[PDB]
C-alpha cells in the first residue's frame, strides 16, 4: 500500500503517455470535447522491488490492486473520469505496467481570431499527488506517444498530438516539480464556407452596386434599401455559425465594412438626385461615372489591408 | 465463480444475439437513439460441466447468480446500460440460456450527403474481456437473429438489421479476437418534404422570372429584390429541418445555385433597361426573348448534372 | 418473503387499479406528461392465509414489509417510479390491501393528423413478474376505477381514464399471460387557436386579392410580393404551435394551398399586364372579372374536399 | 423513537411556521421558482413528557436525534427538499422547539388573463404522515408568520404572505384532517413595458393611418402592406416577453384587433381608388373624410370595450 | 474531536482567507460563473494545545482527520462544493494550517444599468456553525488575501478581490456574529461593443433622414417605412446581446428615442405632402429646410439629456 522507501536517494520517475481511441463533439459553442484514449505508466523502481522475483515459478507475474498505484487527476475537465482498469504486470527489477482506458470531458478555450482558417489547440493537463519526501517528477516516453489509431474529428483534421513540453506549474509557489502538456494541434476545413456564407453576402452586396448605372431615383433607393434589408436576413440566418464573440474578429470587420459600404451608396445616390434637380446634369454623370470605378477598387483595396492585418 | 477451465484446449465460443422490442427518438441534431431489446447468449460447456446431472431429480435446472457468466459492455453508449436478469437455466453437458431486457443509447454519426433521399446504418458494438489464458471468441446464432416484433419507427422504414460480420478490432494491437457488428438498416419517407421544402422555394423561383415578360424597370426591380428577401426569409423559416453540416451536400448546392440565378437575373434585367436608356431596343427586346427561353433550360440541366453528380 | 405455494392449483390473481391526483406538464414536443396518483392492490389468498387469524386479540391487522408483495413495472416510463408505501392491512381469508401514492414520466406519442381539433389517448402499461409456477394473471376492479379527483390538466379535458382492456402481450412469445391497458382520452380546446393562428392568415391571403380590382402593374406586383413575404413572416412567428411532423397533416396542405394561390396570383397578374401592353383590353378586362369571382370560390371547393378527406 | 402514546385522549397538535431568507428566480415559462427559508415546530406535549425534568441539573436541555421528530413533506415540490437540523431544545412539561434550514423547487402556476397588470399567488402545502391512533393536527402561529426578512423579488413586489387557510384536503376520502396552505401575493411591475412592447406597436399601427391624407394608390399601398410587415416583425419579436397560452388573454385580443383594422384599411384604400377610377370623386372624398376621423374613434372606443371586459 | 474547550474564556478565531485560481464561464442569462481557489484557515489555539510538543522527536508535525477541523458552507451555491484535502500541519503553540482545493458555482446578480458600459462586483459568503458556548469568530489575513496568479476572464479585467469588510448577519436575529464578504470587482471591455451593436443602427437611421433633400412622396415613404423594417431586423439580430431585464436601461430608452424619431420623420413627410398639394410650396420648403437642421440636434441634445441622466 506504502509507495516504494526512498533507498536511491532520487526521486520516483513514473514514465506515461496516451493512445487516442476515438475524439468526437468539438462544438464551438460550449469549448467542450470528448476523448476516449488508453493511459500507460512506467515506474522507476529499478533499486528495490516489493516483488524482484526472478525464477520461473511465477512467469510473468500480474499483481492485485493491493499495490502501491499513482494517482493522477485531470485539472480541465469537470466532475471525474471513468477508468477501468484492464491490465498490471511486474516485470524483474520491478517496472510495472499498468493501462486503461477512460473517458472525460476537457475544457479547453477556442481563439476565434480567423474563425474559417483557424487553427486550434487542444489542451490536456494532469498531475500526480506527492508523498513522503522522495517527489513523483514525471517524464514522458515517445514510444507510446498515441494517435495513429485512424482516429478522425469531423470538420477539422490533425496533424500533431503531443508536442511534448514540461511547463513549470505556479500555484502560490507549491512544491510541485512541474505538469505535463499535451497539445492536439487541429485545422479547419474551410472549402465548405465559402459557397455557404461568403459567396451570397458578396452577391447581394453586388447587386446594390447596379443603382451605378441608372437614373431613376425611386429604383435606386429601392434597390439599396431592400438590398440593406436582404443583407441583415442574411445575417441573422447565418448567425448560429458565426461566433459570439468580445473581441474583434475578421468576420466582423468585413461586415462592418459592408455597413459603412451601404451607407455611402445612399449618401451617394441621394447626392446624386440632389444634383440633379438643382439643373446640373454634368456633376452628376461625372460623379456616378467615378463612383462605378471608385466602389470596386475601393472594396478590393480595404479587403487586402484587412487580409494582411489579421494574418500577420 | 471462476470461469470454466481450459480442459477442451480450445477458446470458449459465446453464441449471442439480440432481438428488437421498442425503438424510438431517432433525432437528427445530437445522432442519438434508444433501443430496448433482449440480449441472450449460449456457451460452449461441452467437454465439462460444473452441474452435468442428467437424472430426473432436477428436471430443467436454473443456476443462481453464483455461476459464472460474461461480462459484455457497448462501446459507442456513454454511461452504462441498465439490464434485469429474467431468465438463467442449465442444460444437460452445459449450454446453458441466460436472457435480459437492457435499455441504452447509442451514439452513431449519420451521412447527409443525399438528405432527403438518404439511407441510413445504424451500429451496435459490444466486446467481452477475456480471462485467463483461453479466449472467449463470440459468434452469431441466426435463429435469434432479432426483430420481427412489428417495431416501427416514425419517419423511416426498416429493411435489415444484422447483415452480421465480425471486423477485426485494432487497439495498439491488443489481444482481442474480433469485436461484433449489428448494422440497423434505414430508409426515409421524402415524399411529406416535397410539398413543404421543396416546391416552396421553386414556387418563388418561378415568381421572379415573370420579369422577362415586362419592360417596366421599377416592376422588375421590385419583383427580384422581394423575392430575393422571400428566399432569405423561407430559407430562415426551414433551417430546422436542412442539416448543419461542415461538408457539401444537394440542398446546399441547389441553394448556392438559387443565388447564383438570382444574381444573373438582376445583372439581365440592369443590362436590359440600360440598352434601352441607349436607344437600342432591338437588341434589348432580343436579349429578353433569348432569356426566357434560355434560365428555365439552364436551370433545368444544371439540376440534372448535380443529380447525376450527387447520386453517382 | 416467498409466494403463496399454489394450494389451489389456480394462477394467484392480483386485483389492481389507480387513482388519479394531479396530472401535468402535456407538452407537445417531447410527447411527456407527468402522472401521480394512487395504485391499489388486492390478492386471490382464499384458499389458505399465512396469517389466517379471525378472532378478535388483533383486529384489523397490518401486516410489515416481511411479508410478499407484488412487483410491478411500468414499460413506458424512463429510470424508474417513486413509491412510497401508505397503507397495508389483512382482513380474514387473505385478501391484503396495499395503498401508495407514485410518480413517473409515462412516454406516450401523439398523432397530430387534425391538429387543431385532434383527440388523443395516452397510454398506461404494466406487468408483473411471475415466480415459481402459479401465474400472476391480473385484472381489474370497476369500484376503484380511478379519476373523479377535481383532476385538470389545461388547454384540454378529460371524457374518459380506464376503458380497460386486457390485449395479449407478445414478446419472442414469453410465458407471459397479458398486459394491462390504460387509456386517458382527452379532446383540446380550440377556440383560442382560431383568433391566434388560422383568421390573421386569411385575412392576409385576402389583402392579396385586391389586386384583381386595380389596373396599376406597379401596385399590383407590390401588393402581392409583399403579401407573400408578410405570409413567410407569420409562418416564422408561430412555426412553434405547428407540429413538426414527417407525415401530411391540415394545416400543411392548407399552407401548401396558400403558397400554390400565390403563385396562381402572379401568373394572373402577369398575363393581365402582357394582353393590357398588346393592345387587347377586352380579353384583360373579361379575365380580370373573372377571375375577381373564380379565385374565392375555388378555395372553398378546396377548403371543403380538403375538410372532407381529412376527417372522414 | 416512538410518539408520545395517546394518553391525553386528544390528538397531538404540531404548531408550525415558516420564515423567509431569499427566494428568486420566478420564471414564467416553466412556473418555477426556488425558496430557502426557515421552519420551526412546536409540540402539545403538556399532558406528560419523555423528559420532564425542571431542576438545575440541565438547564435548557437539548435532545439528541433519538427522539421522535414530526416528518413533513411537500406535494408540490419535486424530488425531495434539503434541510440542516441547527437547534434542538426541550423546555419544562415538553414543547419541544425544532428548527432547520430548507431549499425546494415549488410548482405553482400563474394565471396570465392581465399579463401586464397581473397578480399572482404562489402556494406551498405540506402534510404530515399520521402515526398510531391520535392525529397529527396542524395550526399555525402568528409570531413566527414569517417574512419581515428584507427579501425582494425583482420585477415583482410582495404584499403578504401566509392568509393561514386549513383547506379540508380530499384524496379518496382519505384519514387526513387537512392541509395547511401558504398563499405569497405578489404584484408586477408594469412601468418598464409601457416603453417596451405596448408604444412601439401603437406607433407602428398610427404610422398606417396616415394613408388617408394621400391620393396616390402606390404610396398608400406601400405605406399600409410595409406597415403590416413591420408589425409581424415586431411581433416575432417581442414573441417571448408574451406569453403563449391556451386561453384568450388580453394582449392576444389587441393583436388581433390590430390585424382587423389592417385588413380594414386596405380594403377602404381598395374602396377609395376604384371610386376615384369610375369618375365618382366626391363620394372617394367624402369617404377618406369621414374614415380620417372614425378609425382612431373605433379604436379607442374598441379598446375602452375590452378594458372593461377583460378586468371586471 | 471535540472543539478545543473554553479555557480562555473567549471566542476562538479562525484566520481565513481564499487564491484563485481559474475563473471562467460568467454568462449573462443566468447570472453564473465558476470559481477554482485554495482556501486557508487558521487557528486561535494559543492558550492550550492538544498536540503542544516542542520538542525534535517530531519536527513539522501533521495531524490525520481525527482533529477537530471547522466546517464552512457557502449560502449562494447550489448543492455542495467539491473539496479535496491537501495540507495538515500543526506548528508548537496550535496554530495549525489547513489548505485545499474547491470548486463551485456561485450565484450573484447583475445590474444591467449601462449594459455597455458597466462594473459589476460578484459575492462570496461563506458561515461556520458554532458548538459549546465559545463562538468561531472569523477574522481576515491580508497575506493571502488572494488573486495574483495570472487569473484572466475573458471580456472582462479585474482590479479588487477582496475589499474585506464583515457585515452583521441578521436572520431572525440569530446568534451569528457575522458574514464574511468578498467582493470581485470587474469592468467590462466596450471597445467591441460600438462596431458590433451602436454604428450599424446609427447608420440607418441617419440613412432615413435623407427624405428631407427629395420632394418625391413615394421615394420618402419607401425610405421612411423600410428603414424602420430595417431597424426592428436588426434589433431582432441583436437581440441576443441586449439584456432583457424588468427595469429601465440606456439601450432601451435609447431604442424607444430611436421609434420617436422615426413616427415624427413619417408625420413630417406626410405634413409636406399634404402642405404641397394644396398649393402652399413655401410653407413646405420652409419646414423642410428647419427639419434638416433641427433632426440632428433634437438627436444630440436628447442623446447628451440620457447620458448625464444615466451616469450621475
Ligand atoms: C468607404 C466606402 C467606399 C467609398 C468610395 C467613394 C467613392 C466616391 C467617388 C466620388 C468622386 C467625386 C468627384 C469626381 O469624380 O468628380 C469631381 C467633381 C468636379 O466638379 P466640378 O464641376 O469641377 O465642380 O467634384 C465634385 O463634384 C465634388 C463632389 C463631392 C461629393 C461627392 C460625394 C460622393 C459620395 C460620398
Ligand atoms: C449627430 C450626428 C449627425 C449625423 C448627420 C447625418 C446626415 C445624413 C444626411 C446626409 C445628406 C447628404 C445629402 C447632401 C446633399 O445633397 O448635398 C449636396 C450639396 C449640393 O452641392 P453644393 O456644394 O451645396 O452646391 C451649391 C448649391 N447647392 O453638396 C454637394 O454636392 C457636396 C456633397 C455634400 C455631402 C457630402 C457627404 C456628407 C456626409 C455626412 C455624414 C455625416 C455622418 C458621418
Ligand atoms: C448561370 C445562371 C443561368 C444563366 C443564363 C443566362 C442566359 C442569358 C442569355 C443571353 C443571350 C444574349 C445574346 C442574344 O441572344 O442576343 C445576341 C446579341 C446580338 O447583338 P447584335 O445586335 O448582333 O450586336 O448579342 C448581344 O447583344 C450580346 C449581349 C451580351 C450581354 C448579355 C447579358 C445577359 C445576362 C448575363
Ligand atoms: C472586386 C469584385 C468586383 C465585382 C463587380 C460587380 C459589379 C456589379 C455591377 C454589374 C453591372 C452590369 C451592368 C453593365 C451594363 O449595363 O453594361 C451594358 C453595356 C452596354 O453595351 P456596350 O457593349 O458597352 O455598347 C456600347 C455602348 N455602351 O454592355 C453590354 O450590354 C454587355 C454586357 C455587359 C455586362 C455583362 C455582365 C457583367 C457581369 C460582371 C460580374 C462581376 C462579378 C462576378
Ligand atoms: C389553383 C388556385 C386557383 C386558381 C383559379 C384560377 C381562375 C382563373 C380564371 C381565368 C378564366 C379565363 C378565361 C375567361 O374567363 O375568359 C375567356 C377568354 C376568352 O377569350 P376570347 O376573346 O374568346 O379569345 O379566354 C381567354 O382569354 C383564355 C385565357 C387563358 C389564360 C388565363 C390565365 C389565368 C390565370 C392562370
Ligand atoms: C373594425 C375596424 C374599424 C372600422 C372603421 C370603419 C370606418 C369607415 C367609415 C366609412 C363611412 C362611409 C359612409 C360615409 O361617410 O359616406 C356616406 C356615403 C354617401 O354616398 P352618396 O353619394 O349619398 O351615395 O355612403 C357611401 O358612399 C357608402 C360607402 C360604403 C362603403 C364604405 C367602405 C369603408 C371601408 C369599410
Ligand atoms: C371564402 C371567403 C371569401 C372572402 C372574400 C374576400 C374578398 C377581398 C376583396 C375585397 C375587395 C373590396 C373592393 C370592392 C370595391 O371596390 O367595390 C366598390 C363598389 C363600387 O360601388 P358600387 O356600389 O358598385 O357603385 C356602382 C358602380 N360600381 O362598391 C362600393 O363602393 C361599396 C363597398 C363594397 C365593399 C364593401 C366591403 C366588402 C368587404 C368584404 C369582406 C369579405 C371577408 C369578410
Ligand atoms: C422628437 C423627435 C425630434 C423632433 C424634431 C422636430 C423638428 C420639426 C421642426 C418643424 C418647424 C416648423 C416651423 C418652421 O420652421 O416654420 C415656421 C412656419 C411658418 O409658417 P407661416 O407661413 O408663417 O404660417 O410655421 C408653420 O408652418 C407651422 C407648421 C407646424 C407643423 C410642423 C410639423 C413638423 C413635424 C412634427
Ligand atoms: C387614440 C389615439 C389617436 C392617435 C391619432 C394618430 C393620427 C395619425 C395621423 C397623423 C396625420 C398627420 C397629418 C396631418 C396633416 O397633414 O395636417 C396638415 C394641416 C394643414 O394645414 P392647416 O393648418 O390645416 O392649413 C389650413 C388648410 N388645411 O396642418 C398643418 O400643416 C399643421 C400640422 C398638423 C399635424 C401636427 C402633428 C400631429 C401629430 C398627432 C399625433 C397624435 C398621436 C400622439
Amino acid at each position: 500500500v506504502s509507495p516504494p522507501p526512498p533507498i536511491a536517494d532520487e526521486p520516483l520517475t513514473v514514465n506515461t503517455g496516451i493512445y487516442l481511441i476515438e475524439c468526437y463533439s468539438l462544438d464551438d459553442k460550449a469549448e467542450t470535447f470528448k476523448v476516449n484514449a488508453f493511459l500507460s505508466l512506467s515506474w522507476k523502481d529499478r533499486r528495490l522491488a516489493f516483488d524482484p522475483v526472478r525464477s520461473g515459478v511465477r512467469v510473468k507475474t500480474y499483481e492485485p490492486e493491493a499495490i502501491w498505484i499513482p494517482e493522477i487527476r485531470f485539472v480541465n475537465v469537470e466532475n471525474a473520469r471513468d477508468a477501468d482498469v484492464v491490465d498490471i504486470s511486474v516485470s524483474p527489477d520491478g517496472t510495472v505496467q499498468y493501462l486503461e482506458r477512460f473517458s472525460a470531458r476537457v475544457l479547453s478555450p477556442l481563439d476565434f481570431r480567423r474563425y474559417p482558417f483557424d487553427s486550434q489547440t487542444l489542451h490536456i493537463y494532469l498531475i500526480v499527488r506527492s508523498v513522503d519526501t522522495r517527489n513523483i517528477v514525471l517524464a514522458v516516453d515517445l514510444e507510446k506517444v498515441g494517435k495513429n489509431d485512424d482516429v478522425f474529428l469531423t470538420g477539422w483534421d490533425i496533424e500533431s498530438f503531443t508536442a511534448v513540453v514540461k511547463p513549470a506549474n505556479f500555484a502560490l509557489e507549491d512544491r510541485l516539480e512541474s505538469k505535463l502538456d499535451y497539445q492536439l494541434r487541429i485545422s479547419r476545413q474551410y472549402f465548405s464556407y465559402i459557397p455557404n456564407i461568403i459567396l451570397p453576402m458578396l452577391f447581394i452586396l453586388f447587386i446594390s452596386w447596379t443603382a451605378f448605372w441608372s437614373t431613376s431615383y425611386e429604383a435606386n433607393v429601392t434597390l439599396v434599401v431592400s438590398t440593406l434589408i436582404a443583407h441583415i436576413a442574411f445575417n441573422i440566418l447565418v448567425e448560429t455559425n458565426l461566433p459570439k464573440t468580445p473581441y474583434m474578429t475578421y468576420t466582423g470587420a468585413i461586415i462592418f465594412m459592408i455597413y459603412l459600404f451601404y451607407f455611402v451608396a445612399v449618401i451617394e445616390v441621394t447626392v446624386q438626385h440632389y444634383l440633379k434637380v438643382e439643373s446640373q446634369p454634368a456633376r452628376a454623370a461625372s460623379i456616378t461615372r467615378a463612383s462605378r470605378i471608385a466602389f470596386p477598387v475601393v472594396f478590393l483595396l480595404a479587403n487586402i489591408i484587412l487580409a494582411f492585418l489579421f494574418f500577420g
